[PDB]
């Protein structure tokens, strides 16, 4: 198999190309070993509505099933309701086959063993395990599992919405379309579906929330509409994007300041992680309340690490995957956070505008991305970690380096899914803005200065 889809927080790969129906098998293979090593026999796996989904599950399945695994098959759902099959069923592992937002022939798969969602060195850990021909063989079973049902209800009878809200829904043609809408009618809302049917093909946008251009018609809709909120899902359901009543994209940074009130509400003291691409306004907001702000890594996968490492009642990243422990299971779940949210809205007098605006604001960038090469991406932050002078700041090292002014912040990173440097700059004022930018700008530079600096 290529080494290539062996990545930090999961395997991901394009199918007929790095991705075969073989590979989908040992990697079942190897998931099955890696779980029996740790005790657990039994494996729920879930796919996601891309046109490989078939084809690949079923090696996967039959890989643990080869191993003596009893597999609990849930067929196509969102990735947090796998994740939800993984934490109510008997086994507390699972595999989720999905290639997430990525154009329509990418799949791959997110796995949790014995309660923990692998990454980094345990994810080329399965990858060694087939090399080595180190793999448990046995006669395992397959059971049938419809649990969608099960999480439609859990997540129903516990939010309580105070007034009914018109609400619009963009599935981007991805699986959330098979219960978001559904869901968020049950709560007590009126919804307006945008591209709910389930489409591998994707035809519309893409199912990236992240992307202003993919919220465009989401946007529009709500305001012909006069709809109280929009929201866009990712196309395995484990991102939210959201829109207000006029149509302001509130970024799952700002979406966390009211999510965190909430949560430290009713849990003094509680942790409150958030990733190192997220508004310093966090880190002030959650202490204010009372909470202990810890900042961290990127990555679906790290952030479920750490939120078991700390005890955190509550995470979120800046790419809108959002982690409620309290009142619920501690994974990643755009569609549980849609409802979270729906239930904060649902019991203030004021639009969803007024609510966000409260809250301060910096001036951001974009998110900057700059090509580099996969074998080099980690030296130049490594570079940059030994060499660099930043100033006068907070700096922080544990993603990339960070450094936070009393002004602003600025970061550069390693992305761990694309062979990119990842760059995000706010500031109180433009002027601090581009005061920031230029010594990013010039340190970069000085590690190599024929890097592009487009910013
Ligand atoms: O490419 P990156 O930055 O490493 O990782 C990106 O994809 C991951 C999977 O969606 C998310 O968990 C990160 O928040 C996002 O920034
Ligand atoms: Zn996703």
């Amino acid at each position: 198999l290529p080494a290539s889809i062996f990545r930090a927080y999961d395997i991901r790969g394009v199918v007929g190309d790095t991705l075969t129906a073989e590979t989908a098998y040992w990697i079942g293979r190897a998931i099955g070993s890696e779980s029996l090593a740790r005790g657990e026999p039994c494996v729920a796996v879930g796919r996601d509505g891309r046109l490989s989904g078939p084809e690949l599950v079923k090696q996967l399945i039959q890989g643990l099933v080869d191993c003596g695994c009893q597999v609990s098959d849930v067929g196509m759902v969102p990735t947090p309701v796998l994740y939800y099959a993984a934490n109510v069923l008997e086994g507390k592992s699972g595999v989720m086959l999905t290639g997430s937002h990525n154009p329509p022939d990418y799949n791959g798969f997110k796995i949790v063993v014995a309660g923990e969602t692998l990454a980094n060195e345990q994810i080329q850990a399965l990858r060694e395990r087939i090399e080595k021909n180190d793999l448990a063989s046995g006669v395992g079973s397959v059971e049938q599992v419809d649990i969608l049902p099960r999480y439609f209800k859990q997540i129903r009878d516990d939010i309580a919405m105070a007034k009914p809200m018109k609400v619009v829904v963009d599935c981007g043609n991805g699986v959330a379309g098979v219960i978001a809408p559904q869901l968020i009618e049950a709560l007590g809302c009126s919804v307006i579906p945008l591209y709910c049917e389930v489409d591998g093909n994707f035809p519309n946008h893409h199912p990236d929330p992240g992307k202003p251009e993919n919220l465009k018609d989401l946007i529009a809709k709500v305001k012909a509409e006069n709809a109280d909120l929009g929201l866009a899902f990712d196309g395995d359901g484990d991102r939210v994007g959201v829109v207000t009543n006029t149509g302001t994209i509130i970024y799952p940074d700002r979406l966390l300041m009211l999510f965190a009130k909430d949560v430290v509400s009713r849990n003094p003291g509680a942790d409150i992680i958030f990733d190192v691409k997220c508004t310093r306004r966090l880190i002030a907001l959650i202490s204010g309340y009372g909470g202990r702000p810890v900042m961290w890594k990127t990555g679906h996968s790290l952030i479920k690490k750490k939120m078991k490492e700390t005890g955190a009642l509550l995470a979120g990243e800046m790419s809108g995957h959002v982690f409620f422990k309290e009142r619920w299971f501690g994974f990643d779940d755009g569609i549980y956070s849609a409802a979270r949210l729906l239930e904060i809205l649902s019991q203030d007098q004021r639009d969803s505008e007024h609510v966000f605006s409260a809250f301060p604001s910096d001036i951001s960038t974009p998110e900057i991305n700059i090509t580099v090469t996969e074998d080099s991406k980690f030296a130049i932050i490594e570079a940059l970690q030994r060499d660099a002078q930043w100033g006068e700041g907070n700096i922080t090292t544990l993603d990339g380096v960070r450094v936070d002014y009393p002004k602003g912040w600025g970061l550069v990173r390693a992305s761990n899914t694309t062979p990119v440097l990842v760059l995000r700059f706010e500031a109180d004022t433009e002027e601090e803005l581009e005061r920031i930018k230029t010594v990013f700008r010039n340190q970069l530079k000085a590690v190599d200065s024929s890097l592009p600096v487009p910013f």
